[PDB]
């Protein structure tokens, strides 16, 4: 069924999580069709600046993750950085997400692979959506079988980035889509020690994304995005999660009659 | 508002071809009575990549065909200038004057344009950004222009490509009514060398993209064989799909729409 | 020899025309090696804004354009943007510029290539080096001989250019290239009502035109930049323009021992 | 200041291919006592395109080969990290740590190449804009890094193609010394489907570019014969026209020199 991956971009506290984790229960109850995944990265370990938040930790990181998994019942997933954490975030992570600037390191991918948990790989900038065939051939050669590939804007210039919409029937044909709504939008380095981005598009680019076609989108959601360590200016807040999913379900119901095959 | 849809042949290659698809064109118009139809085909293609290509008989036996086609179907007219002395002939039939992307800041060609009281329909230059648009909108208000609509036809990225960046229809919907272009969208500028090449696959997805994103209407091209086509062979859409594609996005529009945002 | 295509963007009058024309002329007399033509367009057609700077028309440009020739014996340029235009232009232009966005447009093209004129093709921001082949062809479809294409940057996301110096070997296989050093390093609409651009990147920018091999360079230049009514953000001091051309004349007659064949 | 010229095979593909670059770099060490070498190779293409292309023998297998080359030759060595740990065996041997293009935001990887003393060269992103370097810069310094360079090796340019923005030289200058990698600029990402491609033409006139517009050094791969390489066959420079392009770039270096602005 169509997957929905959302939750705070960081960990920055289990408070946090367990908070957004909640709605995100709620949402899961409301929405049958729906797989809710829940995710926080534990670190952020390629901000722009050496000042900008990066986390508390992998353990740390784990952990909350556990409590929301426990707590709520919901899957999990988070990003690595380095092979050895593939590992012990497996433990916890039922998709293991590969960051876009890391989409073409070998060993990360077979790392995540090796876990025998699912793998999705955040589309790079520098990728053609053509590209990525061979991203999943390495996933398949280290033995994943649940392999996903997120769309999340490819670099158009400086400091912006563009959704070419082609992308979603092009990696369509070796494995399953995701549309990354909050992070297409930002714009790289935009405000100099950190990226900008504009929320007025979140919802207008989701919209197209399952007019298009895809097995499912993924959003950063915060309570209060203002007061966000990371992605302050396209994280969504909270309350207009439900919104926002009932609006894509309602668009996919009729626009699945077209989607191509294959 | 009523949505519109401007559709026809590419270029004018005889006035037979224009009354084959303005009767498909007519019989569309009596079944979605929603949509505005707009027939629309070039009487020149004054800027090919070739100079051996196709470019069309002459403002005349266009504006000629044009006329025949309005008279016969009763159906609105549209069709595009290369230089300011047209704007007035063409003015006679054509119901929305549309301006071409290269030539979209051309200031001379937009106030010939608006000052002959039609509608004016400027294609968003390759070259331009959304927010750019807003001062060729303010340049044809000068001219006189009361309805004014901008087309999104694609951006520049990289060599022979173009993307669509979807934000340009709620950033030029601040100041004009927005159309897509569906078909240009995805050519490939000089693609196949001494013509411009396109991915028909993504014709489809990409319009349903841009009713669920919010558009004031569709542009798109439309020939009954397109293989046999004098001009985009690769882009045009065969007619006998037109019918399909204007049911599928009038349906994503009506259940998106009340999720459009206000601009 | 190489061509140096120099002088104010527009001509705001014929007094600009005539002071910026006695340098040109004094460069011409201290520069034997190098034949320069003189620049001014009488009408700038293509401004962003409605209620920016256009000419005195025509008639005044071309009766200007014609003090500068007969006073200081000095080729001419200047660009057309309608066909009918290239016939009375011809009286005085030895080279009829063709704008980079009507690149395009065939009668502009056939027109200005019917006046037995040289014609100087700006290559538009939305073609690649290789589709000028076209270009060209038009051109000698229409009857001229003296053809040239003109480097003046490529669309690199929004507001901005980029110069690919790949293309002046590629376009010289059909043309003599040109490079533009001064619209090269605009920023398109950069300003809102008008574009903007960087000057510091004038110099070094065309440093690097010459070390790759070119056949002329091409340089708007005011005496007050500052106070111009077009391209104040890029037009060089003619003050600097000197310098340049010695500087550029070293480099060339270094590098060009190892200018690649054809 | 002296000039930097870092040069090697693409890849460590046998100890014996090292040696045989390694004669030809410290012969032309002799000749151009004005020019700094710095010899490089990498022990592994931790980012290859296809799961089926070459990587390397390992790191252990890879630091033994370099150190053969400094012990026999004298030459600096520089290679590249793909993670934390791989800093401290190869700062050993490598007197500038090399950071990948992709990986030039990974902190934690600048973070262990900076404290180990070595000088520090980042590959710029083919993401990155000129400006946003300065933060690269900074990260390395905060880490312990007191010789820095940023590397220029072309920005995405549409699919499959990079572009080299020259304005970034000047720019970067402002707070790094500047290398231009002649060779991988000119490359086609994934441009062969399951390999990158290249125009090796084009290697010469953009490097003439470089020097002209001012740089600190440059970075060229170069193989006995590239048509063989394991990696970059498309556009590592034949070994044999080494000598004839550093002769160019000095040349071009010293009559450009003078105009050289200030940062
Ligand atoms: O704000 P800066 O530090 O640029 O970081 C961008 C974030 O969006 C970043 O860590 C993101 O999640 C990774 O690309
Ligand atoms: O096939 P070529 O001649 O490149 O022309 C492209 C057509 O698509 C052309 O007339 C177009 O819409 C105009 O820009
Ligand atoms: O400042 P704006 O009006 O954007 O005009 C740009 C000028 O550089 C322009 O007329 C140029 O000479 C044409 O492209
Ligand atoms: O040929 P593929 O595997 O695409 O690799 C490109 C090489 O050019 C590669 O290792 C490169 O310099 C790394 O980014």
């Amino acid at each position: 069924k169509f997957l929905v991956i959302a939750g705070p971009c960081a960990i920055e506290s289990e408070e946090l999580l367990l908070k957004v984790g909640e709605e995100i229960k709620r949402l899961s109850e409301k929405f049958k069709e729906v797989e809710f995944v829940f995710k926080s990265s534990f670190d952020k370990a390629n901000r722009s600046s050496i000042h900008s938040f990066r986390g508390h930790g992998l353990e740390y990181g784990v952990k909350a993750l556990r409590k929301v998994k426990e707590e709520f019942g919901l899957k999990i997933t988070t990003d690595i950085h380095e092979s050895w954490q593939a590992e012990p975030v497996a433990e916890v992570a039922d998709i293991i997400q590969i960051p876009a600037f890391l989409c073409r390191q070998t060993d990360l991918l077979l790392a995540a692979a090796k876990t025998g948990r699912a793998v999705n790989v955040k589309k790079g900038q520098f990728l053609a959506p053509w590209d990525t065939k061979n991203v999943v051939e390495k996933l398949k050669f280290g033995g994943a079988k649940e392999i996903y590939l997120t769309e999340r804007g490819t670099t158009f210039g400086y400091n912006n980035l563009v959704v070419d919409f082609r992308s979603l029937p092009i990696m369509k044909q070796w494995a399953k889509v995701i549309y990354d709504a909050t992070h297409s939008v930002q714009l790289p380095g935009g405000l100099g020690d950190k990226s900008g981005g504009m929320r007025e598009f979140i919802f207008p680019l989701i919209r197209a994304a399952v007019a298009v076609g895809c097995d499912g989108v993924f959003m950063e959601t915060h309570p209060e995005p203002e007061k966000a360590l990371s992605d302050a200016s396209t994280q969504l807040p909270l309350s207009q999660l439900e919104g926002i999913i009932e609006a894509i379900l309602e668009i996919r119901e009729v626009a699945s009659k077209y989607y191509e095959t294959i």
